[PDB]
């Protein structure tokens, strides 16, 4: 039957059971481009029939992806279809308010996709002295503030260099005021400095009320998350449920989310309870607060307390922006169905256990001959 809870129950056994096979490529096609990409690691001295079973065996081919975007396209694709998708890809984000309101009021009863993007908020909190012949762009750190002796730049997070509208003469005055050896590398808003104490102090607090002032209508936010969120069309008012679907890059796959059962999960919170935690991580000024919610709502299954702790604290404030459209249940089981046939007709098994292996099995063998083409008898 053509209903959304359906769909919800047939997108997540088909991921789930078969992974990287939902997106439909040939098994031969798939270890095919593998070799191709790994060539280089076939060891070049001894046996090459064994150097180049290593590198098949090592490969990770079969695994789906760990992208965010691309598991949020190929939901898209699936539930929207292509020409769907594209209109769905075309219409514009929305940021989530403080108490989730915009979104909780968006989600009528009707079988509903929603896409989210979250973005992280860049500011420079450090600055540098430095020369201009030590100053290489393309490998210093980005988000950061460099003080020239005749210029005061700002190298953005995306690597450009910014020039903050200073006169030759006022950073010639700054760099000559900075002299301590601490203070040569440090950060800009130091809330001790006080600029009656010493000229350096009054140029450092000169050179943080120049970078505020340029920075402060600069809207620079940068994605850093990608996931969607799928609320079927139910019966009663508090029956309605949505189901989020993700991958997260270099961490997990949306087959490991689902059999992972975060989904369901994250389900049991309702429609109010997930929004308001995906509303509060906007609106928090807490890192360990942020942190948690992060975590709770976007790590692999079962990481949740780990994710976002040390290295990955999220320091930085983040907002979340969403856009919705309606799934037609029709279209979407008909994608699902051409996907499920794709995998009958060419990898047949007893279960979907059997037909992921001998997906698997064809690429290695693919992997092997193309590999053995480039380099066997040379």
């Amino acid at each position: 039957e053509k209903t959304g809870l359906h769909v919800h129950e047939k997108i997540k056994h088909m991921v789930k059971n078969y992974g990287t096979m939902i997106t439909g490529i040939p098994a031969e096609i798939l270890g095919q481009n593998e070799a191709e990409i790994s060539v280089g690691y076939v060891k070049k001295m001894g046996n090459m029939k064994e150097n180049i079973a290593e590198v098949v065996r090592k490969s990770e081919m079969t695994q789906p992806t760990n992208s965010a975007g691309k598991a949020s396209n190929e939901v898209c694709d699936l539930l929207l279809g292509t020409e769907g998708a594209s209109e769905f890809e075309k219409s514009s984000y929305q940021v989530l308010s403080g108490d989730g309101s915009n979104l909780k009021g968006s989600l009528p009863n009707k079988n509903l996709l929603v896409r989210v993007e979250m973005d992280r908020f860049n500011a420079p909190q450090k600055y540098q002295k430095i020369k201009r012949e030590e100053f290489n762009p393309e490998t210093a750190e980005k988000n950061k503030i460099y003080l020239l002796e005749d210029q005061l730049v700002y190298l953005d997070i995306f690597g450009k260099v910014i020039d903050l509208g200073q006169t030759s003469d006022t950073c010639h005055r700054l760099f000559n005021a900075i002299t301590t050896p601490f203070y040569q590398n440090y950060i800009l808003y130091d809330e001790y400095i006080d600029p009656e104490e010493s000229a350096e102090e009054a140029a450092m607090f000169e050179m943080g009320e120049i970078v505020k002032a340029k920075m402060k209508n600069i809207d620079c936010w940068t994605a850093t998350h990608s996931f969607t969120i799928f609320v079927p069309e139910s019966d009663s008012e508090d029956t309605r449920t949505l189901y989020p679907y993700q991958a997260y890059w270099t961490s997990h796959t949306l087959q490991q989310w689902f059999s992972g059962d975060k989904d369901e999960k994250l389900s049991r919170l309702g429609i109010d309870g997930y929004i308001e935690k995906l509303a509060l991580l906007g609106t928090t000024t807490d890192s360990k607060i942020r942190s948690s919610i992060y975590g709770e709502l976007f790590s692999p299954p079962g990481k949740e307390h780990v994710f976002c702790t040390g290295m990955n604290e999220k320091f930085s404030p983040l907002r979340v922006k969403f856009k919705v459209t309606e799934v037609n249940p029709e279209i979407a089981l008909q994608n699902l169905e051409e996907v499920q046939e794709f995998i009958d007709t060419n990898y047949p098994g007893e279960n979907a256990k059997d037909q992921c292996e001998l997906y698997k099995i064809k690429a290695q063998e693919a992997m092997t001959k193309q590999l053995e083409m480039r380099l066997l008898i040379e």
